[PDB]
C-alpha cells in the first residue's frame, strides 16, 4: 500500500511537500514546485497540513467515563474531585477499567493521537486499575504507544504503604513515577516525597511526572524541588511537572528567580487548560483568577511546556471528546496567546512539545523516523485551530489507522451554497 | 412540502414530540409514545433535540473579517482594538462592508442562527457602514432577522457631532440605540450620554443596547444608570447592558445592592465569553482575572443574561466561525457553570435568553408561532455542548434553509469501527 504522502503543507515551511514512505518509515521528504497528481499508493494531503501525531501528555484513563459515579463533583474543586474519585475507586473492577480506558482510547485514535501518557492511581493496595491498564497498554499498542504513570493520588507519605505501593507499581512495569507533594499532610512530607520519587526513578530507570502545586496557594513551591533534583541528577529530559497552577499566583520576583532554575534544569511542564479553568479560582469570589501555569512566559523563555486534557468525562471534568485542538483552543484563550503567530504556533503545544515531555525517541516528520503522521484539512495551525478541524487521516507505520470524512454544510439561499467557514 | 417534525426531543421535557406545521407556522405540538415512522413531508429529527433558532445578540458585522487590516491588535486590548478599527474605518467602502457582513451572515445561517443584532459604528460622518448594513438587513431578511444597533464607538459627547450622528442613524432606520459610557472622556459625560441615549430611544420608540463598563475598572458603574433609567421609564424589556465586565471586579457588597435594582429594572445582559477572556485581565500580571460579568449570579437571581460572539475575525478577536455552541462552551468554563444541570441548561443562554434580549415577539416552539426551529443531532443540551454538534437542519417559515451532513469518523482496528464520541 502507501508509498507517498503528496501535496503536504508543513508548519513553518513554505510551499508543498512530498513525503516518501518505505518499510513503515519515512525514507525522504522532498519539496514540490506545484500540485502533484494523485495515484494509487499516494495519500493526497490536498494542500492540508501534515504533522506528527497529536500527543496526550496527561490523562487519567482509570477515571475516564465515570463522571457522576457514584456522585457528582459538585463544588468543582480538585479536593472534592479526589473524594468523589475515592468513592469510585472502591468500586473498580478489572473489566470496568479496561472498558472505560478503551472507550476513551478509541476517541483518541479517531483524533489522531498516537502517544498517550495515562496516570493511574496506585493509592490502592489491590492495584486494580494498574493491572487492568498494563493489559490495555499491550492491547492498544498497534495504534497508541501508552505510557503508564504510577500516581500516588493520596500521597506517598500520607497514605498507608504509599511508598511501597508506588515501588510495587514500578516493579509491575509502570513507565513513569508520580507524586503529589501539595496533597501530602505537610510541606516537609511534600519535599521528602520528591526525594523518594527521584530515588525510585533512578533505581528503576524510569521517567518522572509530578502532579505539582495543583492549588491556588502562592506558598506551594514544590516545583523548585522537582527542578533542583532533576538538575542535580542531570536528568531534566526525563522529568515533568504537571499542572503547576500555583505558579499563576506567585509574585513576579520569585517567579523570575525560579525561571533561571527551570531553564537550567531542562524539565518539562504540562498545563491542562480545560480542567485548570474549571477547578482553579474556586476559592476566589470576584475577581476570580484564571489559574493556568505561566505558559506564555515559559514559551518566551524557551522552557518546554505543552497541553493535556487531564480528565475526560471523569470526577474532575464532566466534558470532553479527548480532542487536542479543543484543549489548545482553551489554553490559547485563557493564556492570552492570541497573536496570529502565537495561535499559529499553537500546534507545537500539542505535538512536538508534548513528544519532548514523553521523552519520545521516534517522533516527527523526518527521514528515518517511523511513518507516523496525521493530515489536517487546514492551511496552517491558525486555520486548523480556528475551524476546529477533524483529523482527515491518521497514519501509523505507513498505514491508515483512522479517517474522517468531514461534515458537509449547505445553505439554501437563492441557490444552494456550500459553507466551509474559510477565510 | 414540510407538514411535520417527528421524533423530536425538547429541552426540559421527557420523551419524543411531534411538531405539526401549517402555513409557515407551528399548528400543534403533540407528545409521542414511541418512535414515529418517516414519510414524505415529515422531517425526522431522529431523536435529536429541536429548539428555536440560535440567536446572536451581539456582533459587529461592520468589523467582521478585518483581522489584521491594516494592522494587528497586538496588545490584545479593547483600547488598541478601537485604534486599529479606527484605521480600518477610514478605509471602508459600501461594497467592502456588504461583502464582509454577508460572509459572516452565511456562516451564521449555516450555524442555525436566524436572529442577529449587529452593532454598527456611527462615529463616522459618512455613515458608510450603516448605509451598507441597512441594505444587508433587507437582503438577508429571508434567512435572518437582523437588528441594527447604532453604536457611537468613539463616544456620544466625546466625538464631534456624536449625538447628531447617533440621531441621524435612528432617522435612517437603526433599530437600537447604543452608547459607550466608559469610553467617554469623563464619568460625567458617561452619565450624561446615557440620559441622551434614553431620550433618543423614547423619541423614536427604539430598543437600547449599551456597551456598558467594558473595562477592568472597579469604579466603572454605568450599569446602575442604565438600570435606573430603564426602571424610571418602565422600559426594562427594551434595554440591554452589553459586556459589564467591570462587574467581575466589583466588591461583593456593592454588587448585592446593585442586584436588587438589576432585577427590579428587568433589563437584559449580554456576556461575550470568547472576546472577554481575551481582552480582559490584560492589565493584570499574575494572578490574572477572568473578566466576564457575573453570569452565574445573574442566573441564580433570575436576571436575564445571554451570550454573544461579539467579533468574528475582526480587530478585537482574530478567531471564530460564528458558532454559538462554541461561545457557550467558553462561557460555561470561564463562568464555572460546570454542574451537569448548568451545562445542560446552557442552551438557554444562546436561545431563549437571547430572544428576550432582542425583544423578539415570535420565538419558541409553540403553537401559533412561525415555524422557525433547528435540529441538533444530540440527546440534550449537555450532549450538544460536549460534542460541539453542527446544526443538522435549520427550518424557517417551515422550509429548510440550511443542513449539515455530519462528519463520519472511522478507526481501523481489528475491524473498522465508527466513532461518534457518545457516551
Ligand atoms: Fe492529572
Ligand atoms: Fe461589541
Amino acid at each position: 500500500a502507501l508509498q507517498t504522502i503528496i501535496n503536504a503543507r508543513l508548519p513553518g515551511e513554505e510551499g508543498l511537500w512530498q513525503i516518501h514512505l518505505q518499510d513503515g518509515k519515512i525514507s525522504a521528504i522532498d519539496a514540490q514546485s506545484g500540485v502533484m497528481p494523485i495515484t494509487e499508493n499516494s495519500l493526497d494531503a490536498e494542500q492540508g497540513l501534515v504533522i506528527p501525531p497529536f500527543v496526550e501528555p496527561h490523562i487519567h484513563l482509570d477515571t475516564t467515563q465515570t463522571a457522576g459515579q457514584p456522585n457528582w463533583n459538585q463544588s468543582g474543586t480538585l479536593f472534592e474531585g479526589i473524594e468523589r474519585w475515592a468513592e469510585r475507586k472502591a468500586l473498580l473492577t478489572h473489566d470496568d477499567v479496561k472498558q472505560r480506558a478503551w472507550q476513551t482510547l478509541k476517541w483518541q485514535i479517531a483524533n489522531g493521537i498516537q502517544h498517550v501518557r495515562t496516570h493511574v492511581d496506585v493509592s490502592d493496595a489491590t492495584l486494580t486499575a494498574l493491572k487492568a491498564m498494563l493489559e490495555v497498554k499491550q492491547e492498544v499498542a498497534p495504534w497508541i504507544d501508552l505510557q503508564i504513570a504510577a500516581f500516588p493520588q493520596e500521597g506517598i507519605l500520607s497514605y498507608p504503604n504509599g511508598e511501597a505501593l508506588l515501588e510495587e507499581a514500578l516493579r509491575l512495569g509502570a513507565d513513569v513515577v508520580g507524586a503529589i507533594p501539595h496533597f501530602e499532610f505537610t510541606r516537609e512530607y511534600g519535599v521528602e516525597s520528591l526525594h523518594k520519587t527521584f530515588a525510585l526513578a533512578q533505581k528503576y530507570d524510569r521517567l518522572i511526572d509530578v502532579h505539582c502545586d495543583e492549588i491556588d496557594d502562592e506558598q506551594s513551591r514544590f516545583v523548585e524541588t522537582v527542578a533542583a533534583l532533576a538538575h542535580h541528577e542531570g536528568m531534566g529530559a526525563r522529568v515533568t511537572a504537571s499542572h503547576t497552577t500555583a505558579m499563576h499566583s506567585y509574585n513576579g520576583a520569585y517567579t523570575s528567580r525560579l525561571f533561571r532554575l527551570l531553564k537550567m534544569s531542562g524539565i518539562n511542564f504540562v498545563a491542562n487548560p480545560l480542567v485548570n479553568i474549571h477547578l482553579q479560582g474556586r476559592f476566589d469570589t470576584y475577581p476570580k483568577r484564571r489559574g493556568i501555569t505561566r505558559v506564555k512566559e515559559m514559551l518566551e523563555s524557551g522552557i518546554n511546556v505543552c497541553f493535556g486534557h487531564d480528565d475526560v468525562c471523569g470526577p474532575w471534568y464532566p466534558l470532553g471528546t479527548a480532542n487536542m485542538l479543543q484543549v489548545l483552543h482553551m489554553g490559547l484563550h485563557v493564556c492570552q496567546l492570541m497573536g496570529y503567530g502565537q495561535i499559529n504556533d499553537g500546534l507545537n503545544l500539542i505535538t512536538h512539545h508534548s513528544a519532548r515531555t514523553l521523552n519520545l525517541q521516534d517522533y516527527g516528520i523526518a527521514a528515518g523516523n517511523s511513518a507516523n503522521l496525521i493530515i489536517l484539512p487546514a492551511e496552517n495551525g491558525f486555520d486548523a485551530l480556528r475551524r476546529q478541524v477533524p483529523v482527515r487521516y491518521s497514519v501509523r507505520g505507513g498505514k491508515v489507522i483512522a479517517s474522517t470524512q468531514p461534515a458537509q454544510t449547505t445553505v439554501y439561499l437563492e441557490q444552494p451554497e456550500a459553507i466551509d467557514y474559510k477565510r
